[PDB]
């Protein structure tokens, strides 16, 4: 989980995007229902780019932006 490069481009894409500057619970644009395959394919993406697996403490309940981010941060490569 190198973190930042792939955390960026900016969510690629801005596909899993911190448009908010609001704390991790609010998601790609997601946290009342969202688009599934965006999240899925990008956590697929993140899976591979960050090359790890994720218990739910280091998850901290990944809504898949700043929490997976802070995870990958806490993880590091």
């Amino acid at each position: 989980s190198t973190i930042e490069e792939r955390v960026k481009k900016i969510i690629g894409e801005q596909l899993g995007v911190k448009q908010e500057e609001v704390t991790n619970n609010a998601s790609f644009v997601e946290d009342l229902g969202a688009d599934s395959l965006d999240t899925v394919e990008l956590v697929m993406a993140l899976e591979e780019e960050f090359d790890t697996e994720i218990p739910d403490e280091e998850a901290e309940k990944i809504t898949t932006v700043q929490a997976a981010i802070d995870y990958i941060n806490g993880h590091q490569a």
